[PDB]
């Protein structure tokens, strides 16, 4: 039931050409220095790891960011899964927060790609350990983008029949904003 609203800027663009092109602005985060690096923020909390939005910017003083929103948690120390589930992914770029400070969530200034209704899902279990908890969709594929690497997102969504391949102008679960 997933469909895709695109900036008429990226009509020759596919989802994987574009995510790649982000992912390699947005740089692996790990790689960036503790000086510049944006670890994400939530909100709509009362909490500090769980959240109805997530947004995160570029660590390597660059304008890309990315909004994730839907039930969204985050397990910390020590093994820092990230699961619940999204239903709706935004790319683009100028990360800037709403009036209220991070409290009232951030949005996007340059909006290119939303997804909606994706359902990307994912589970949290204590007993188990780090590795069987990072197979998650939704861990395994946002924390892929964090490190700057589109790929575990493209086959998440390759598995869920979505075509990564076509360009925006002719994917059919694809319409352009209008201007
Ligand atoms: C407000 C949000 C978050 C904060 C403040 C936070 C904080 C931290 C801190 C302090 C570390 C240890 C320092 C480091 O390894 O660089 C860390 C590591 C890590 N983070 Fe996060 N985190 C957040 C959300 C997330 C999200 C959303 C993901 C994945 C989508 C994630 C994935 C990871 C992973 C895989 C590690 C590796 C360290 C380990 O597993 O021992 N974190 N985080």
């Amino acid at each position: 039931s997933t469909t895709i609203q695109y900036n008429s800027n990226y009509a020759d663009y596919s989802i994987s050409s574009y995510l790649r092109e982000w992912a390699n602005n947005f740089g692996d985060i790990d790689q960036a220095p503790a000086e510049t690096k944006d670890r994400g923020s939530f909100s709509g909390s009362s909490t500090l790891f769980s959240g109805t939005q997530y947004a995160i910017g570029s660590s390597h003083s660059n304008p890309e960011g990315m909004i994730a929103e839907g039930d969204l948690k985050a397990s910390f120390m020590p093994q820092h899964t990230f699961h619940g589930q999204i239903d709706t992914l935004q790319f683009g770029k100028d990360l800037a927060t709403n009036a209220g400070g991070p409290s009232a969530g951030k949005h996007l200034e340059k909006i290119d790609i939303t997804f909606n209704e994706l359902d990307l899902s994912g589970e949290f279990d204590s007993g188990k350990s780090m590795t069987e908890n990072h197979q998650g969709d939704m861990h395994k594929s946002v924390r892929g983008l964090m490190k700057g690497n589109p790929d575990p997102m493209l086959e998440v969504m390759k598995a869920k029949g979505i075509n990564v391949d076509t360009a925006f102008k002719d994917l059919s679960i694809a319409s352009q904003y209008p201007d």
